[PDB]
This record gives structure tokens, C-alpha cells and sequence, in this order.
């Protein structure tokens, strides 16, 4: 589709075996889930932005379907407010910001 | 133009006479940039980001060029990792993410 950005950019996705909602995030490096299970080895990182740094989870080769699309990469795990899907999966369905 | 995802989209903007380098961020609601002087009266704002809630100065109605095209808008002003051009911008030149 088209998403204008009159309001946050949200969309389902489908991770883990579960529905959630996420935030289309071209801002962000990498895509980051509020805490949940995933399968598979993992290592820790710290992501930083405004209001400073939060310590996650990375786990690669990770399966996650976009509103629709089908997309393998890394998938950060942690505390964030929001669930962000960041450049890392965006690239991989083919997203563009156009204006 | 149609921007991929493949590096961060910085782009060139123009505030206050002079070039800085910005991120189009549309998981933020809010453009912040870095410190510097801005005309005006400002008025205080709590945004959230990925560590917590900050204050930042608002500043309304600030003449701003993004990559070329010109906005007037609100443009707040804190500490800020980059910075930052998001929604309230972006919808002003005619941003959308496609895919
Ligand atoms: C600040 C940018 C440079 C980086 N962030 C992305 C941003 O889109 C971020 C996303 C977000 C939205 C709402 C709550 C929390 C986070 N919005 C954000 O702070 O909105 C503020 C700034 C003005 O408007 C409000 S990040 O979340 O720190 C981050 C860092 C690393 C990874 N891999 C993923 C995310
Ligand atoms: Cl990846
Ligand atoms: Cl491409
Ligand atoms: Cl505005
Ligand atoms: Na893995």
C-alpha cells in the first residue's frame, strides 16, 4: 500500500507465531519487539536513542510476515514502548519513503 | 524522490540559514533537532523515545527546508541522538511509505 503519516504508521504482523502490532520505523536500524520468545541463539546488544539506552536480545535469521510480506532478518528483543520494525526488515519487503 | 532503506535516509536540510544533516523518521512523531538558536517564544514538551521520556523547547511556525522542500512547522529542540525529521514534517512535503 500507500501509508501516509497523518498518524503513526502501524500495521500487524505475525512473529513467533504471534499477532502483534508494530510501527513501520525508517528511523530505525534494526527491528525491536517488546519481550517474547524466540528460537535460537542469541546475544546481547544495547540500542540507544532519545531518552538513552536499552539492553536486548538478537536473534538472527528470524521469520516475521508484515502486513502480508515475508521477510527474514535480525529481530532485537527488549523493553521498548513500541514494537518497531526498522530498515533491516523494511528493505526486504521493498519499502520506500516517496515524496 | 523514492528513497530505499538499504543505508539510513539522511538527507540535507535548511533551518535558520544553515545546513545540518537529518534523519526522515517516521517513527517519530516529532521533529527535534540539536541544540542551536530559533527565533520565537518556545513552549516545554515531554517526548518519549526508546529509554524513557525527556523534555525538550517547541518551537512553532520555524521556516524549514527538507531536502529542498520548503515546510513551516513545529520543530523541537533537545537531546537528541541526530537530527530528527519526523511525521508532523513529513506529511507537510508529502512523505508516504509504499511497498
Ligand atoms: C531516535 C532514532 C534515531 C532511533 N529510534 C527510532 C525512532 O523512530 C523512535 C521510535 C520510538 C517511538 C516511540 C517510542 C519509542 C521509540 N522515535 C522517537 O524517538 O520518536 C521521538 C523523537 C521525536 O518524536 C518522538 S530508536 O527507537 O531509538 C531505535 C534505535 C535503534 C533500533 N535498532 C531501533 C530503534
Ligand atoms: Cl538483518
Ligand atoms: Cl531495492
Ligand atoms: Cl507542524
Ligand atoms: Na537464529
Amino acid at each position: 500500500p500507500q501509508i501516509t503519516l497523518w498518524k503513526r504508521p502501524l500495521v500487524t504482523i505475525k512473529i513467533g507465531g504471534q499477532l502483534k502490532e508494530a510501527l513501520l520505523d525508517t528511523g530505525a536500524d534494526d527491528t525491536v519487539i517488546e519481550e517474547m520468545s524466540l528460537p535460537g541463539r542469541w546475544k546481547p546488544k544495547m540500542i540507544g536513542g532519545i531518552g538513552g539506552f536499552i539492553k536486548v536480545r538478537q536473534y538472527d535469521q528470524i521469520i516475521i510476515e508484515i502486513a502480508g510480506h515475508k521477510a527474514i532478518g535480525t529481530v532485537l528483543v527488549g523493553p521498548t514502548p513500541v514494537n518497531i520494525i526498522g530498515r533491516n526488515l523494511l528493505t526486504q519487503i521493498g519499502a520506500t519513503l516517496n515524496f
